[PDB]
């Protein structure tokens, strides 16, 4: 399927949404950064 927001992923394709993108986190780890208009 596809992860959500702040979810740990490896590829942007993993992040769900219209044009979501997988990026880093804060403690080195990685997380998603969807653009859900709602939440």
């Amino acid at each position: 399927g596809c992860k959500g927001q702040d979810a740990p992923c490896s590829k942007s394709k993993d992040c769900c949404g219209e044009a979501s993108m997988c990026s880093k986190g804060a403690d080195g780890k990685k997380t998603c950064m969807i653009d859900k208009l709602w939440g």
